[PDB]
């Protein structure tokens, strides 16, 4: 079973799953302290419901919201929009790139307890449990980020829940993440190295895939997008279809960036979270990729990844 | 004009009584108490500790505390309301920003920040209806560009609503002089501003010069030191004729996550009196050095009341 914001589901219920998405990119406490920044909480929720309904009509059945504490995750909002759009949402623990002081000063042992409580007990007082652990690094990995990665590995080893990462692919950041995870005894099959579509260095991706890591080609419309999409085909052609995860990395509201960035983004990708099913899938089909392989990438791979496993 | 917002609603300035103008229920980070209450043992344990502590402060004469925890210090106004009601002590809540703004704050303009502070003063904090009665700002050494936006936004909010501004400084950096310059460039009256953490210095020339301009001087961290040296600064400002410019506090807290683990237990074994330190240890010390009872009531009652009353607009 996979934990979602509406409770547990069987792996067969997950269906076509976008593995790296956000309802809202924000900061801890921000949505509740200043909802007017998004027009209103209601306006944000309604936009997300329409957006999720549009993705559902394009075949999407589940999204993984990889918003951590410090991205302002509001699981109550996730549960509301999930119920109204009839789209499953898996919530995340972990930490991204904006930890406040109360996180930054914690030891690896303390961070492990925090990630564990969000997986095993629930997020805040909601009873909603995280189904994935999201971490992020820059450069060669800062000392704090190393603590985060180790705590994520320890939480994953105790629960079977997978780890997914933010990298700078241009700096081949997955290599240092992989080294830390393997030092902790974490199986690569529990790890998605994310934002991997932001490089043209195929040798970097193939080597990670050959070690058993999942490759998150998760930011396709942030681009040319066809060039990014072709990395999918390249990994298929090398026989690493089982290692591929695809997503949009879209959002319905953003406060952790310049004002009005959401409008720019929406104008550049009007499909929003429907961009993968509406544009990328047809493109890959037009390039000769068969249905069975596209369904394995978008249904089978996410199911294997999210299903809690210690084998 | 004569009413101030507290976490239990509007009150008249007569009810504030003995007021500690820089305190905290909990020193934390946005969202942190709600996401990780076990860090404090539990939310209930933290509330109970605050209630026990505030009740000793009430016994010793405290009627009002100003919790200057901002959004980014993890202010939880619902917690403040719960402990204020159970301890039966007035708590004034703060808006503003301290030293740990998240990206969603750090990327905002002065106009946006002004709107945020105005929302917390004029409409309420989150969905609680509880309005802030003071604006808390913080700078480090030289004001950074973002801190200057925060100070201007604070000045603009203060001028639109009349609520005062209270600052965090490094007094060993004379931080108040650069904060004052910004505030005055915005047309903000020094009588609306408390330059806080001013007891951490020995530079009486710095303190007296700010007082002479009409600023409130926040001698707000007495028990953090010897404390006697810090307390004697109150007397020094009295002796120079600036009784009406002094504000005294403990800058205490009942839980702390914005520091290394176990700092709370060390602070508590150092100052067992908590927020009762001012009324219990410092007030008799000053009277012992010969300061009239009436001067001390002016400092602990009249000075905060004039400070907190929304003034001008
Ligand atoms: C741009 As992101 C790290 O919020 O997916
Ligand atoms: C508790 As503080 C560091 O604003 O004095
Ligand atoms: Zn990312
Ligand atoms: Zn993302
Ligand atoms: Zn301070
Ligand atoms: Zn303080």
């Amino acid at each position: 079973r996979i934990n979602t914001v509406r409770g547990p589901i069987t792996i067969s219920e997950a269906g076509f799953t976008l593995t790296h998405e956000h309802i809202c990119g924000s900061s801890a406490g921000f949505l509740r302290a200043w909802p007017e920044f998004f027009g209103s909480r209601k306006a944000l929720a309604e936009k997300a419901v329409r957006g999720l309904r549009r993705a559902r009509a394009a075949g999407v059945r589940t999204i993984v919201d990889v918003s951590t504490f410090d991205l302002g995750r509001d699981v109550s909002l996730l549960a509301e929009v999930s119920r109204a759009a009839d789209v499953h949402i898996v919530a995340a623990t972990g930490l991204w790139l904006d930890p406040p002081l109360s996180m930054r000063l914690r030891s690896v042992e303390e961070l492990t307890q925090f990630f564990l409580r969000e997986i095993q007990y629930g997020i805040e007082d909601t009873g909603i449990r995280a189904g994935i652990i999201k971490v992020a690094t820059t450069g060669k990995v800062t000392p704090f980020q190393e603590l985060v990665l180790r705590a994520a590995a320890r939480a994953s080893l105790a629960t079977g829940v997978p780890v997914t990462t933010h990298t700078a692919a241009s700096q081949r950041g997955g290599e240092q993440q992989a080294a830390i995870f393997e030092s902790e005894g974490l199986s690569p099959s529990r790890v998605c190295i994310g934002h991997s579509d932001a490089t043209d260095d195929l040798s970097y991706l193939t080597a990670l895939a050959a070690r058993g890591y999942l490759i998150g080609l998760d930011s396709i419309p942030h681009s040319s997008w066809q060039t990014r999409a072709l990395l999918i085909k390249a990994l298929i052609d090398q026989g690493y279809t089982k290692q591929i995860l695809v997503s949009n990395d879209w959002l319905f509201g953003i406060s952790s960036y310049v004002t009005n960035i959401m409008d720019v983004m929406d104008s550049v990708n009007p499909d929003g979270m429907a961009f993968i099913p509406l544009r990328v899938i047809p493109f890959l089909r037009e390039k000769g990729i068969p249905q069975e392989t596209l369904a394995g990438i978008t249904v089978t791979n996410p199911a294997r990844f999210l299903s809690p496993t210690l084998r």
